[PDB]
């Protein structure tokens, strides 16, 4: 049974993108401790149903069954489960109305910008705004899942804080000779968690071209999504970053992005995202304790610009979150 | 050692093949949560020793020693062990007796139909009867051993179902065309588990069986022009781990045991693929998180889990 | 960040070999259950600091980081620490005084006898002596280090017991023909644990006792760190045998070894300690409990003991009688 708090079990979470789960396909998906099946009629525009990956007549997931007349099967004795999780169909018994009791555990799900997302709950919020999705202007591109061993607060911890940009993120976002911090914007309310515009110091690439200056800004209207903004030298990128809270101390982390500068640019913007991920990768895989530290091994220490990130800790305790935190 | 019910600890199972226990040789096994040694002396027609695999002096197993002179020698300090299990020479004091203490803790083994019985506790019971061993018109076959990451009464509960036929084994035992189950037929004796004749359809044959205990099954099933039966046996590794073996007994021409072979192969394997994603591991009595519906069809394994409940068993299941 | 009970804790322990930390390097190790790491500055001759590894800053392993003018460096916001520990930069804010909470956790530290000793307490003994380090009619050698899945009381009850020899050392230290333990000579007393002279069976000609035999003696000032002496024909063999407690189910094993025969000896003496601890790690994998057993006023059936089990009856009494509860049961 998910230990998850309500605040938690209440909220919308993707859980895998909407290109990968085609029509008649059955998917696979962790969260919040909780085994998911994704299934899909071979119609098409079907919706996703998303369900606990569970037969409640012997115990079979119903992800190894298969997707026929707009029912998911059982492999084991052929029970069929309609769209809304009631079986319909006991073959063994083919004149007989299956037990009321016979019906799957099933959860919401949303198809937005192209991302599944699911609530375990009751969804009392709305699932992240992302302005730029309908604009013709902006392209978009969606990087890989990465799977990371480690709880999903300490990643999004980890993109909140900017502070660690010229050491290990050297080479892209600064350099360790310039890594002072100016004074940080920062503000908890009615609309979340919101850092104020910040400059950063890039590395410089092309000797040919002016400085890049980036001015970057960022919103969680929730506390495992992130809404980025970056100004760059003649473009605008914003993204989506998505973490998914596998359990207390594992999580799949995943971007949209969206940019309005030349649609040829995508192939430099995914491998520029790849290369500062797996950089904080490293760093997450390491930390200790797994489960993010509150306020209140010896105490965490804080400094100026760790504002932001003080104030996320800060923003938890008062959601009253305690699964995935320590 | 083991922290099985007295119900279980009482009754016989099956942990090796006879032709696997030469003489000489030293074997492990694995029951009911306790490790176990297996050896004979080199003398032809020796007997099987069945110990706990555990030197008391140090602690190392034994079956890391070796078989001289009929008796065990742990590699550690030599310590020689004779066939009842009591250490009868200690080689750093070659001339002292050694303490009464210095016993292996030895099991009941029985060899039969080709198969090594072993009992942890006090035998209460025969071995189970398989009628058609004596029977010299009936060919005989040994599947290979299977080890499941399954409970040992799951294990079970899959080969009492029969309404899973036509789902994950269509086209030996079971027609998608023919998924109906008719009025099935289940006894609770002292005489174990038993089901009635049942109409299988793949042709059409007929097929009963009957657990004299809870895992240890009988089963016949008579086609055309042919009679085949087998001893289903599965060795209770421990709560959540199983080895799964077959005798097969036919009456039909000797050339069929490579398809027979072949064919149960088949289904156990289509069989391993949903044990192993059952949850929870251990098999649910009557009384993930729902508990489990029961139709009609189900009527045996309804009664093999009421059984088990009577029966006062507590290991492998929930 | 350890259960180990105080006796152990306030104990000295080799974690390292000076030799496998040169100047400039960052190395790693494990004690009582803290992980350590372990750095020196390029300096020539500079210390080893051996501290927690962990930056109280946001949890990163120290021992990720860089050594730069004789300083540690996290690698996720580049806090230098000093060899004192103490945090003495932090480049987000060049100009502020660091907080005095920004500081490493760091242990007790000796080299001596060419090994890293550390004690993660207050340190209430002296490292053991070890007499002939001064000698210079002793050549010196050092085993690589051994990973053992075992109890390091165990690992340390494998060195003490001597009737196995016949058994698991044929052909080094005894052979089946010469099986039977003479009386043991077994003391334990405030310079800890000593087992008296004995014979072990050997092929080789003694020309002192005109036999195929060797005199071995040890003692245990502590209970994971031995002296070992053995002579045979004139020549002396000595060691020092030190446990490396990783936690209650792991050890690291190390020998340092001194002997007065010819230098050519080493490579033979090398390769004869490598098959003895293998012929050892074999048993000591297998045996259960994984846990040293203790004496019981009571009656898995207990471990026997039989008069040959002298010695290692007398550890487990010494190890209760210390109060040492991690590692053993
Ligand atoms: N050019 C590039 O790789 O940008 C990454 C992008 N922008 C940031 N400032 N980041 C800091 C942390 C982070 O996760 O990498 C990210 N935060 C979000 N939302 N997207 C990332
Ligand atoms: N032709 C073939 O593979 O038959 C398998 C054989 N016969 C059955 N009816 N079974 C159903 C379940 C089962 O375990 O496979 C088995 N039960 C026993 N005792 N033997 C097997
Ligand atoms: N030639 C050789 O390999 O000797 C091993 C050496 N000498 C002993 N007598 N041992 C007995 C046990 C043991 O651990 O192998 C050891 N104890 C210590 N201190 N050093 C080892
Ligand atoms: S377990 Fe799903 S239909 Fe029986
Ligand atoms: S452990 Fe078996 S003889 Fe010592
Ligand atoms: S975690 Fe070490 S400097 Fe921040
Ligand atoms: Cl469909
Ligand atoms: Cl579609
Ligand atoms: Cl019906
Ligand atoms: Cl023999
Ligand atoms: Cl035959
Ligand atoms: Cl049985
Ligand atoms: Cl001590
Ligand atoms: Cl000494
Ligand atoms: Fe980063
Ligand atoms: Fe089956
Ligand atoms: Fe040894």
């Amino acid at each position: 049974m998910t230990t998850a708090d309500l605040i938690l079990i209440n909220n919308w979470y993707v859980v895998a993108k909407v290109e990968d789960c085609r029509p008649g396909s059955i998917t696979t998906a962790h969260l919040l401790g909780v085994k998911l099946v994704l299934w899909r009629s071979h119609e098409q525009n079907s919706p996703i149903q998303v369900w606990q990956d569970y037969c409640p007549h012997r115990g079979v997931p119903l992800s190894m069954g298969e997707v026929a007349n707009n029912t998911l099967v059982c492999p084991y004795h052929g029970w069929r489960y309609n769209q809304a999780g009631k079986c319909v169909q006991i073959p063994a018994h083919p004149d007989m109305v299956p037990p009321a009791s016979a019906q799957a555990k099933t959860y919401h799900c949303q198809e937005r910008y192209g991302l599944v997302w699911v609530c375990l709950g009751n969804p009392v919020n709305d699932i992240p705004s992302f302005p730029e999705w309908d604009d013709p202007n902006y392209h978009k591109t969606y990087t890989k899942s990465y799977l990371i061993q480690a709880s999903p607060f300490r990643v999004m911890d980890n993109s909140i804080d900017v502070s660690h940009f010229p050491f290990i993120h050297e080479g892209i976002l600064g350099d360790r000779n310039h890594a002072e911090v100016e004074d940080l914007e920062v503000k908890v309310d009615k609309d979340g968690l919101t850092m104020g515009k910040y400059q950063v110091h890039t590395s410089k690439f092309n000797n040919s071209t002016k400085d890049d200056s980036m001015v970057n800004w960022f919103r969680l209207s929730h506390p495992l999504c992130q809404y980025c903004s970056t100004e760059a030298s003649e473009m605008r990128t914003v993204d989506l970053m998505v973490v998914t809270p596998i359990d207390e101390d594992n999580s799949v982390l995943r971007y949209l992005i969206m940019w309005n500068g030349s649609k040829t640019l995508e192939s430099k913007i995914l491998a520029d995202y790849d290369q500062v991920i797996e950089e904080d990768i490293r760093i997450l895989h390491s930390q200790q304790p797994t489960r993010l530290p509150l306020l209140s091994l010896p105490q965490e220490i804080h400094v100026p610009s760790d504002r932001c990130t003080v104030a996320y800790r800060r923003w938890l305790k008062e959601l009253g979150v305690t699964y995935g935190v320590c």
